[PDB]
């Protein structure tokens, strides 16, 4: 019971876990814990394991850790990251402290495979992944607005899951963890409204990152990330312009104006595999649905539904992966609760323990 647990340090963090869970390795850490790589004794096979230190101890962090324990409960589906256990080694809601996360272990964070050159068919695969997860999760209600490289994950096989569910309607920590904005919309930027395609500017950025290994916007915050995105696409057009807010709109007229770059040298040909008739023919279709992807004007960019079905995307679709049933979320204020610390730390106690 208390016995079916040990105890074991990874770095500074102590991690004590279920006795059927070894050989303990970390892989990651981030804002939100450390997560170790570890072999299941009783299933046979490896596993990842994520701590979660005290997630009740600010909104931020509970609401995170809530919403992704019912949300990686309630979803079944092969491109986003699937629960295998959830524990805490604490014997009551008095004493509780940690949660521990048990998940498929990958092989390869997606920021090892930028680094390395694809060929068409593992690029197209891995996007139409990307695109079949943004779709599972739009189908519930869930619009990310924050993917990025360092939370998808691989596998050597080419199969693709993504590890978190977003930013939902909603952020200040102390920490000396930074969060990554390069992959963030312009209406995300500039506070605009968003919808489901808020998602597609997102995997542009990943995609145009797959493609030329380095990161498109790598702004040191949002006025630097705006001037990233203006000087490689050019200034928006005035109806645009015209959905800003004055504060807003003032600003983003007065920047100096730019040109902007075609796809064409953006994304030239040496980019791509392109020898063969075959690997120019996709090139071609690689780089249209990069010009799709990564437009300012949200009204005028590709949609999930029009990325799937594109030339370069479609050779893979099957309806079992991109018209899944959707997921049936049981919390019907996931994305609104408000709670005080005491309160977070009892809804989480509760879903760990299924209460
Ligand atoms: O890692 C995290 N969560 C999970 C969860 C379940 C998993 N199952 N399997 C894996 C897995 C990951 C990596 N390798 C094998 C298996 C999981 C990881 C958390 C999520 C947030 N986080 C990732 C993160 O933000 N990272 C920063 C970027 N980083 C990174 C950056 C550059 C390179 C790199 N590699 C080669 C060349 C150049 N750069 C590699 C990793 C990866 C960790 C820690
Ligand atoms: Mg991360």
């Amino acid at each position: 019971r208390d016995n079916n647990f040990y105890s074991v340090e990874i770095g500074d963090s102590t991690f004590t876990v279920l006795k059927r869970y070894q050989n303990l390795k970390p892989i990651g850490s981030g804002a939100q814990g450390i997560v170790c790589a570890a072999y299941d004794a009783i299933l046979e096979r490896n596993v990842a394991i994520k701590k979660l230190s005290r997630p009740f101890q600010n909104q931020t962090h509970a609401k995170r850790a809530y919403r992704e324990l019912v949300l990686m409960k309630c979803v079944n589906h092969k491109n986003i990251i699937g629960l295998l256990n959830v524990f805490t080694p604490q014997k009551s809601l008095e004493e509780f402290q940690d949660v521990y996360i048990v998940m498929e272990l990958m092989d390869a964070n997606l920021c090892q495979v930028i680094q390395m050159e694809l060929d068409h068919e593992r690029m197209s695969y891995l996007l139409y992944q990307m695109l079949c997860g943004i779709k599972h999760l739009h189908s519930a209600g869930i619009i990310h607005r924050d993917l990025k490289p360092s939370n998808i994950v691989v596998k050597s096989d080419c199969t693709l899951k993504i590890l978190d569910f977003g930013l939902a309607r909603t952020s200040f920590m102390m920490t000396p963890y930074v969060v990554t904005r390069y992959y963030r919309a312009p209406e995300v930027i500039l506070g605009m409204g968003y919808k489901e395609n808020v998602d597609l500017w997102s995997v542009g950025c990943i995609m145009g990152e797959m493609v030329c290994h380095k990161i498109l916007f790598p702004g040191r915050d949002y006025i630097d990330q705006w001037n990233k995105v203006i000087e490689q696409l050019g200034t928006p057009c005035p109806e645009f312009m015209k959905k800003l807010q004055p504060t807003v709109r003032t600003y983003v007229e007065n920047r100096p104006k730019y040109a902007g770059y075609s796809f064409e040298k953006l994304f030239p040909d040496v980019l791509f595999p392109a020898d063969s008739e075959h690997n120019k023919l996709k090139a071609s279709q690689a780089r249209d649905l990069l010009s799709k992807m990564l437009v300012i004007d949200a009204s005028k960019r590709i949609s999930v539904d029009e990325a799937l079905q594109h030339p370069y995307i479609n050779v893979w679709y099957d309806p079992s992966e991109a018209e899944a049933p959707p997921p049936k979320i049981p919390d019907k204020q996931l994305d609104e609760r408000e709670h005080t610390i005491e309160e977070w730390k009892e809804l989480i106690y509760k879903e760990v323990m299924d209460l």
